[PDB]
């Protein structure tokens, strides 16, 4: 799809998620115990910015756009 192995190891796990209020960060380091914060942040930022996922309406969760 384009997306390095680390935005879609982030992108999958967002996918992956159902619930209603999605996943916030403390959820991705949590599930992604290898990558460092920063790393997870800059997978974030590049996901929100493409488009790939979005902030919920609390401010600190992401889903996945459909």
């Amino acid at each position: 799809n384009g997306l390095t192995v680390a935005q879609n190891q982030v992108l999958n796990l967002i996918k992956a998620c159902p619930r209603p209020e999605g996943l916030n960060f403390q959820d991705l380091k949590n599930q992604l115990k290898h990558m460092s914060v920063s790393s997870i942040k800059q997978a974030v930022d590049f996901l929100s910015n493409e488009g790939h996922i979005y902030s919920t309406v609390d401010d600190d969760h992401f889903k996945s756009t459909d």
